[PDB]
């Protein structure tokens, strides 16, 4: 059918410049691969606050992933995940911003630490949520369990834990083998 996909990427202070970059490159790889498909994209950066780097309308209008994310400025603050999510839910998946009413709403969260806030994600009930946790902060099984609450059930299917940002490349290779013409 139609897939409206939003990348919710972590731009906290824990990230080294090169790690932030690998996050941006992953997003561009996926978008470059699925260009001219049924997929529509939007990108939202989160730390303390939230910024929509580009919405579904910009994507359709300019279509170039490199131009779309060219002026992203790393925020360097905390990780307010609950707020970031309801923000997407309520401010990004909006028709005025180019979201298609008959589209499946998928949300891919990319983070490197646990959440520095709280609340609930009820506004995001009908959104498919994948969570990609990367790095040292998710070494313990205990810290990996904190992500389960932002992701769709079953977590083993929706939560991805990578030990290095180098692994995001291996994740893209794994994504590519599931690409099929229907
Ligand atoms: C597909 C395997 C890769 C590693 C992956 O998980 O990509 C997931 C997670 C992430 C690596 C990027 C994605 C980009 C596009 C789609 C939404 C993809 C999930 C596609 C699957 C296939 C159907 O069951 C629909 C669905 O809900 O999820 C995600
Ligand atoms: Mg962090």
């Amino acid at each position: 059918g139609n897939v409206d996909l939003v990348f919710l990427f972590d731009g906290s202070m824990s990230l080294q410049p090169d790690e932030f970059q690998k996050i941006l490159d992953f997003m561009k790889d996926v978008m470059k691969k699925l260009s001219n498909t049924s997929y529509q994209f939007a990108a939202v950066q989160f730390s303390t606050s939230y910024k929509t780097e580009f919405d579904f309308s910009d994507y359709v209008k300019w279509k170039d992933p490199d131009a779309l994310l060219k002026h992203v400025k790393h925020m360097l603050l905390l990780t307010n995940t609950f707020g970031a999510i309801n923000y997407v839910a309520t401010e990004v998946f909006r028709e005025e911003l180019g979201a298609r009413p008959d589209a499946t709403k998928v949300l891919i969260i990319i983070t490197d630490g646990e959440a520095t806030d709280s609340g609930n994600i009820d506004a995001a009930k009908d959104i498919i949520r994948y969570i990609i946790g990367i790095g040292k902060h998710f070494q313990t099984k205990e810290s990996q369990e904190t992500l389960h609450k932002f992701a769709s059930k079953p977590a083993s299917e929706f939560v991805k834990i990578l030990d290095t940002f180098e692994k995001l490349k291996d994740l893209f290779t794994e994504l590519q083998k599931k690409i099929y013409v229907i």
